[PDB]
């Protein structure tokens, strides 16, 4: 009459008496003898009678196992069996005490399907759904094996999560490939710059994480999920999803244990993982961030991260970025600044009526993703999407036909087009300055087709020129042909480019909140010799801490004004110099009223097409600050060899040839006096001495990745010029401060 065993099917199974968590047959086998001891944990089993009475096509509940396995198979891509189907359908729930002093695991009777409504109010013994006795009992002694490696050793499937938030945002994915049950029936209101999840086959998009593959860094830290990642994704992709469901307040594990719904006793390992990977995932500054601010006795780190003290130089948006991870990581945090306020190259001007116009940045350049959006969000704040519109302006007046400004950008591109092929087998030393193979391709194009430009297309080939140059912040025989481009190889910011018109000022007054910031403290020493870093002032003012970050800015660091001893490598020297420190100035003119309203009709700036390609990138653009069309304000930008041209000018004589120019611009009306105006000096501001960086002849773009290794782990380097991926932009710089804090609270 067959045969019969106390014992598990599988060897090395710790329990020494399976128990049928089922009885779903009639003749459940208790806890005594079967023909088969299911295993699906150490601590969950299903004798042979209640497989068949699912299995066996005869026997009853077959009905609700077969529709369970047609929906399945039509769903996910892992096979249905009935150790599957018991995982996902009959297993009992577990869940916490929710009393603070108690948070002890019970099981819950099977007719009760867990809500996140009962995980957030369930105590000891008390019915769900709805003395102080029962929270003394003891836990179920199979809950402690849970939190054993060997216990996931033994676990044979993966769990896979019910409802979870990610769900709304995975569709495009079979939902067992990314950690959820494909038997589950289940995005308006979530911001439209969060999209934290790659579609099935799609790449550059920057910060997109991919919701089936486990990243590189992932795997490092949690390499028992090599092999099968599903646990690891299911809880990632639910924490990142929390968090752009609400990036306003913390998302703590109390927070995301509620939206953990799977049966059977994994739960209580998800439960565990999802606090190891929030903190993960919160010192590497994917979530928790932004302008997000913690009280004391609410850090986001556990008290292990806290051991540390930071000197942090320069409060500019890296700066202060790092300055405020650190802080809510719980670290003991200084900022010395040299200049009087916060902000380095962020400086709005707030005295125009109406509007916010900055002296340094005051554009996002692809919202999707960019942190500068979330802080945004954060901050309840709108961002201007640009339009597509600029006519080309001719000194005279004339509004050049569009045509010819899409025929010249067409050769101008055509003629980058032939660079990209030049460099393609050349090295850093046969490297050639990009306007120099420029005008060779373009002598060489000219002379071999014949072709004759008027005038004023040559012209508008010069204004596409001066673009050029004011994205490298240089005149192009500055600029690498090799590696001007470089950081394009990796992905970029989709989205709108936008006019963050309240200006970064409202952000970086944000991250700078609270927070210990010595003004007018200039940085002239940093001595790390020694148990402690040892960083002087120039009145000679010393503060000490462990570790020191530094975000000056590329020409400071170039200058030398900083004695670093010992003395930075070779190395690390040579990369500062391989990059240069690109400079742009802006103007800003207030009118009486919007007297270009008629001829430009609404667009967000309007371009003036160079006379000559001397007096290239001489007020190239103006923009229109005021997105709402009410005041009058424009802004322009000066580029290039321009810069060079107005060092000796002082601001009326700036202003003057300004006024000039828009003259000209709308030479067939009337111009009205600007009544309030400045005239940026960056390249002479001690302190800074520079608009962005570039790449120079002969440097590579990791010249970027070389000034941002750290020194004994102990002098740390942030800063746009220190972002290989996104160089130049406040974005960029922000993410680096972001990356150092990263790297400081590791240790
Ligand atoms: C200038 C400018 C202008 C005019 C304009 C613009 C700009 C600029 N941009 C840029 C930005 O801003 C940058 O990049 C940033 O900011 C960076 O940051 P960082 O890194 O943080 O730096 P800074 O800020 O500079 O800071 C620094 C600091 O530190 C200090 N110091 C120094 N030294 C020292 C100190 N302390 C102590 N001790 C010592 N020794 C200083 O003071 C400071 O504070 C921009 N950006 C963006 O994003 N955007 C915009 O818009 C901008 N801009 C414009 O306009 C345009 C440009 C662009 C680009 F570039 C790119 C792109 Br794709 C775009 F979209 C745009
Ligand atoms: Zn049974
Ligand atoms: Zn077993
Ligand atoms: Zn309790």
């Amino acid at each position: 009459s067959e045969k019969k065993y106390r014992k598990c099917e599988k060897a090395g199974c710790t329990a020494t008496c399976p128990v049928c968590f089922a009885s779903a047959s009639e003749r459940c086998a208790k806890n005594g003898y079967t023909s088969r001891w299911y295993h699906l944990s150490c601590g969950e089993h299903f004798c042979n009678e209640c497989f068949d009475h699912y299995y066996r096509s005869h026997k009853d509940g077959y009905d609700k196992y077969t529709t369970w396995k047609k929906i399945w198979t039509s769903n996910g891509k892992t096979e249905p069996s009935p150790k599957a189907f018991m995982a996902d359908q009959q297993l009992p729930y577990w869940v916490q005490c929710t009393k603070p002093e108690c948070r002890k695991w019970r099981q819950l009777t099977k007719e009760i399907q867990l809500t996140p409504q009962i995980a957030k109010t369930y105590r000891c013994g008390m019915k769900p759904n709805t003395t102080s006795d029962h929270c003394s009992l003891p836990e179920d002694l199979r809950v402690l094996e849970v939190s054993n490696h060997w216990w996931y050793s033994m676990l044979i499937l993966p769990p896979l999560l019910k409802d979870s938030v990610a769900a709304p945002l995975l569709s495009a994915y079979y939902p067992d490939c990314v950690g959820m049950s494909p038997s589950c029936t289940s995005v308006p209101g979530m911001n439209r710059y969060f999209q934290p999840f790659y579609q099935p086959n799609e790449c550059g998009k920057a910060l997109c994480v991919r919701p089936d593959v486990m990243e590189l860094d992932e795997l490092y830290e949690f390499p028992e999920y090599s092999r099968d990642p599903t646990m690891y994704l299911a809880l990632r992709n639910l924490i990142l999803a929390l968090w752009y469901t609400n990036c306003k307040e913390a998302l703590t594990p109390q927070k995301c244990i509620p939206h953990i719904i799977v049966r059977g006793l994994v739960r209580i390992r998800c439960v565990q993982e999802v606090e190891r990977i929030l903190y993960f995932m919160t010192r590497k500054g994917l979530i928790n961030t932004g302008v997000l601010s913690v009280g004391a006795d609410q850090y986001l780190l556990p008290k292990d991260y806290h051991n540390k003290s930071v000197i942090i130089i320069g409060a500019g948006p890296a700066g202060l970025a790092a300055a405020r991870q650190l802080h809510n990581f719980g670290i003991k945090v200084t900022v010395l600044e040299a200049k009087d306020r916060i902000g380095g190259r962020v400086w709005d001007d707030k005295s125009f009526k109406g509007v916010t116009v900055g002296r340094g940045a005051q554009i996002v350049n692809g919202c999707i993703n960019n942190p500068v959006a979330l802080m945004c969000e954060q901050l309840g704040i709108s961002m201007h999407k640009f339009g597509e519109r600029c006519d080309l302006i001719q000194e005279g007046g004339r509004i050049t036909d569009p045509t010819i400004d899409k025929r010249m950008d067409f050769h101008f591109n055509a003629l980058l087009d032939v660079v990209s092929e030049w460099r393609k087998d050349k090295t850093q030393l046969q490297d050639v300055p990009l306007g120099e193979k420029i005008e060779e391709i373009y002598k060489a194009f000219i002379k071999e087709s014949g072709i004759q430009f008027s005038e004023l297309e040559g012209q508008v080939l010069q204004f596409h020129l001066s673009n050029l140059e004011y994205a490298c912040g240089s005149n192009l025989h500055q600029v690498s042909a090799r590696s001007w481009d470089h950081n394009e190889f990796f992905a970029q910011f989709a989205g709108d480019h936008t006019l963050l018109t309240p200006g970064y000022s409202v952000i970086i007054e944000k991250l700078a909140e609270g927070l210990d910031i010595q003004l007018k403290s200039p940085v002239q020493c940093i001595d790390y010799s020694g148990d402690e870093v040892q960083v002087t002032t120039t009145d000679g003012t010393g503060y000490s801490a462990q570790k020191v970050l530094v975000t000056v800015p590329l020409a400071l660091l170039q200058k030398g004004a900083i004695q670093f001893n010992p003395p930075l490598s070779e190395k690390k020297m040579k990369a500062i110099n391989s990059l240069g420190a690109g400079i742009i100035e802006k103007i800003a003119l207030q009118f009486p009223y919007r007297f270009w309203d008629s001829k430009v009709q609404g667009a967000d700036f309007f371009g003036h097409v160079p006379p000559s390609a001397s007096k290239r990138g001489l007020f190239a653009v103006f923009y229109d600050m005021d997105p709402q069309k009410k005041h009058s304000v424009l802004m322009s930008v000066i580029a290039g060899e321009a810069v060079a041209s107005v060092r000796t000018l002082d601001d009326k004589q700036v202003l003057q040839q300004c006024m000039a120019t828009l003259r000209e611009l709308f030479k067939e009306q009337e111009v009205p006096d600007p009544t309030k105006y400045f005239v940026t000096r960056w390249s002479t501001d001690p302190w800074i001495q520079m608009a962005y960086s570039f790449v120079k002849t002969g440097g590579s773009g990791e010249a970027y990745d070389i000034i941002a290794e750290d020194i004994q782990g102990t002098v740390f380097f942030a800063g746009e010029a220190t972002n290989r991926h996104f160089p130049q932009t406040v974005t960029g710089a922000y993410l680096s401060g972001v990356r150092e804090a990263s790297k400081i609270a590791a240790f």
